[PDB]
């Protein structure tokens, strides 16, 4: 039995369109990983600390038979396949892969949260979530992603 996720990935060092496709490729080859929808790619000012690179950002879904935590580990694993050697959580990254959502299950773990809890007020995830996910409910808000997303000038259509 196969429960749908929702994944953000970000990267905003080098050939950042190569590194988001490298990771999806990496992440539909995992045992128990099916991606199995892309939304588009934005290209997005930095947030937080703003003297690094524009961000490239986008959203998958996956059809997973791993459990929550056997998902973060392959999420952390494509990160160092992707030589992510910089872990300063305000700087710079080749590849950042999110868990947002799993289906409505929801935990605040000390170093684990799903939803993940700053996602409904980032365009950077909601634009391109909305994308691909605008009926699903987020259990928090328990609100469709159609209402969460807003408008939000700094993130633009990419490619
Ligand atoms: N839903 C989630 N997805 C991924 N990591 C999460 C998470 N909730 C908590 N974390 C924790 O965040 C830790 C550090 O990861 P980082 O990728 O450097 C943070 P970041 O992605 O820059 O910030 P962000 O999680 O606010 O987007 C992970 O090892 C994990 O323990
Ligand atoms: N557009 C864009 N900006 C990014 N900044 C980063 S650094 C980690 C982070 O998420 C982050 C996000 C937001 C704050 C913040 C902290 C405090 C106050 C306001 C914002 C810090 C870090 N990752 C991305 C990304 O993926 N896209
Ligand atoms: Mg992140
Ligand atoms: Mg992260």
């Amino acid at each position: 039995h196969m429960i749908q996720a929702y994944l953000g990935l970000g990267s905003n060092i080098g050939d950042r369109e190569s590194q988001l496709n490298d990771a999806i490729k990496i992440l539909n080859e995992y045992d128990g990983i099916s991606v199995s929808n892309i939304s588009p790619i934005y290209e997005t000012a930095p947030v937080g600390y703003t003297e690094q690179p524009n961000f490239l950002n986008l959203c998958v879904e996956i059809q997973t038979t791993l459990t929550v935590l056997q998902l973060l580990e392959c999420c952390l694993k494509t990160e160092e396949c992707l030589h992510r050697i910089r872990k300063e959580r305000w700087g710079p990254r080749t590849l950042d892969v999110d868990i947002l959502l799993y289906g409505e299950e929801m935990i605040d773990l000390p170093k684990l949260s799903v939803p993940h809890p700053r996602m409904n007020e980032r365009a950077f995830v909601l634009i391109p979530l909305n994308d691909i996910a605008a009926n699903v409910v987020e259990p928090r808000s328990k609100l469709k992603v159609k209402d969460l997303v807003f408008v939000d000038d700094s993130v633009k259509r990419y490619k």
